[PDB]
């Protein structure tokens, strides 16, 4: 029904995606409701075509090889809202894995919930862990053995025999890509077969969990968003890096620090999913805390939402239960037409973090002008192998990487640094 936002918060594995979602879609088709289904990732979008097989759904992603029901990724929806492209005023908005804390997912939730509040649409947010969840140990299809235990975050030689004595398969949530690299190298030296997953490698590398033999999957928090494993153990550091905007001028990666209860419940929720296989184990290495408070993703969500047309001059609010996570003045990030296009291109083609893309576009810099990558303060020098990183500019001059605005996420691992060096050199 219109003006209704429903939170479908069945416990993990209860069947929200494979049982309830197809029933909702069939009903929406019957009622001739223009409907959008929002999948967190391309991998999950492919899994949804399997669950929705038969039904007339337009899949707006090349991730599926195959209507009044559209399916697209969370980020695609928000990106299309930001661009001149026409987006239907969907009568029914279904967000699967609606706990995703990516800035584009938060922004989408704010847009959708505002259209519902205005009485223009209906929405269903599907997630075991709605915003504000305080339960890290929800129900599961089969019982879980929960154990609080010290979990290594560096290479080890002794004192953690329980890690390597296990003969099943383990999903291990690490605080960072670099921390996961070190743990992976340690496990590999101990004779284990390890697959590593992160945000930017997920679609490629996740397939290895089906196609290869493995003993451990080392993953950051991307695997909290519908990623399905045939494991019988989760090792959870219970730690994450928190992007924080410091003194309004830079972004640091603070911590590692506790994950939220929702994140911990989602990580544990990778196991206990088979009602016929009890005895899955969850080993956790710390407590939870509300570390989404002040987390840059919710500031970045407001930067996105301030630039989405809703109606005349109105600006969509964040979804009420997560609106308190950021201190921001509504509309303070609204950009005019040309600066907004630069903003969008810096985020898409530029592959820059939202906060950084905003600093560049709001300064009046055009997308291809990379002088700002070199004219920052000395304290903004980016290091590679303990020496200042250097690139050849598009002019042919070798220069130290020293961006005017420093966002730790452009150089937090080797791959991110490689990408930002390519950006500073004008190569995309
Ligand atoms: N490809 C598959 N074939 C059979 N069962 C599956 C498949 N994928 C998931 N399942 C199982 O179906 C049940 C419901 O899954 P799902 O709808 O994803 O749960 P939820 O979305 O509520 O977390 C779970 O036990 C899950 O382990
Ligand atoms: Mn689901």
């Amino acid at each position: 029904k219109k003006k209704q936002l429903t939170v479908l918060d069945l416990h993990p594995g209860a069947g929200k995606t494979r049982r309830v979602l197809p029933e909702i879609v069939r009903e929406a088709i019957k009622k001739r409701l223009r409907t959008v289904i929002l999948a967190p990732t391309r991998v999950v979008a492919a899994e949804m075509e399997e669950a929705l097989r038969g039904l007339p759904v337009r899949y707006m992603t090349t991730a599926v090889n195959v209507e009044i029901v559209d399916l697209m990724c969370h980020a695609t929806f928000t990106s299309r809202l930001l661009q001149p492209i026409r987006v239907p005023n969907y009568n029914l908005n279904i967000m699967d894995e609606a706990h995703f804390t990516d800035p584009s997912s938060i922004a989408a939730r704010g847009y959708i919930s505002t259209r519902v509040e205005m009485g223009e649409a209906a929405a269903i947010f599907m997630t075991a862990t709605p915003p504000g969840t305080r339960d890290a140990f929800p129900d599961s299809n089969s019982p879980i053995m929960d154990t609080e235990v010290e979990v290594p975050e560096r290479a080890w030689s002794s004192g953690f025999d329980w890690v390597t004595d296990h003969s099943g398969k383990t999903v291990w949530f690490v605080p960072s890509v670099r921390n996961g690299n070190e743990i992976a190298a340690c496990l590999t030296k101990a004779g284990k077969r390890v697959i590593q997953l992160s945000r930017k490698t997920f679609e490629t590398e996740f397939q290895k969990t089906k196609n290869q033999e493995w003993d451990f999957v080392i993953t950051t928090d991307i695997s909290e968003m519908g990623a399905n494993f045939k494991a019988d153990r989760v090792i959870d550091s219970r730690r994450c890096l928190k992007p924080v905007i410091l003194d309004g001028e830079r972004v640091i990666l603070a911590g590692p620090m506790p994950v939220t209860h929702a994140s911990a419940a989602q990580r544990r929720g990778r196991i206990g999913r088979n009602p016929n296989k009890p005895g899955d184990e969850y080993m956790y290495g710390g407590g939870c805390a509300e570390t989404d408070e002040g987390h840059a993703h919710w500031l970045e969500a407001r930067m996105l939402l301030d630039n989405i047309y809703l109606q005349d001059g109105l600006i969509a609010s964040l979804y009420r239960p997560e609106a308190d996570k950021v201190a921001a003045i509504e509309g303070e990030f609204k950009l005019r037409t040309e600066q907004r296009k630069t903003f969008v291109e810096l985020m898409k083609r530029g592959d820059l973090p939202v906060w950084l893309a905003y600093q560049v576009a709001s300064a009046g810099i055009t997308y291809t002008d990379r002088r700002w990558c070199f004219d920052g303060t000395t304290n903004n020098t980016i290091m590679e192998d303990s020496v200042p990183a250097e690139v050849w500019t598009k002019y042919g001059e070798k220069r130290v990487l020293k961006p005017r605005w420093m966002d730790a996420r452009v150089c937090s691992d080797h791959a991110a640094l490689k990408s930002f060096k390519e950006f500073a050199a004008g190569k995309r």
